[PDB]
């Protein structure tokens, strides 16, 4: 309900942030918008926090682990010939991944497949469809969110919204 757990690691980095790691307990104070949220450290400090890098504390269904021991490791290209190391001739910054983020926020896939979390987590969605990307390691093959299904894939196929 209220206080919630981050079990996604964020080591923001801002004044307007609330870096944490470690199932942190942050208490809310104030939640503007859904998908960020005003959580207060365990000192008595305020900063922002995505709040899909939380659970939400609220039992109700069994096991609780949500992903614990999944595959960190992300996917190995499937292209062959490296077409390029980022976007076709983008007049603009389009490019994979430029640093954190400016999400979790709504991007709108326009290029995509069918795999199964299975496959290599590679969540499943269309063009025309829309996906909430929270996890980003490295700044160019990461992890995302839309339904709950996570998986990876460039960003080099997705129109970022309006937020």
């Amino acid at each position: 309900v209220e206080y919630v757990r981050a079990l996604f690691d964020f080591n923001g980095n801002d004044d307007e942030d609330l870096p944490f790691k470690k199932g942190d307990i942050l208490k809310i104070r104030d939640k503007p918008e859904e998908q960020w949220w005003n959580a207060e450290d365990m000192d008595g400090k305020r900063g922002m926090i995505p709040v899909p890098y939380v659970e939400k504390c609220r039992p109700s269904s069994a096991s609780v682990s949500t992903l614990t021991g999944g595959n960190q490791d992300s996917s190995h290209p499937q292209p062959l010939g490296g077409p390029e190391p980022g976007p076709y001739a983008q007049p603009s910054i389009n490019t994979p991944l430029p640093n954190l983020q400016n999400g979790p926020f709504y991007a709108r896939v326009i290029q995509k497949r069918v795999p199964n979390a299975y496959d290599k987590t590679a969540l499943a969605l269309e063009v025309g469809e829309l996906v909430k990307v929270t996890k980003i390691n490295m700044s160019g093959q990461w992890e995302g969110e839309c339904n709950g299904k996570r998986g990876h894939f460039p960003f080099t196929h997705v129109r970022l919204l309006d937020q």
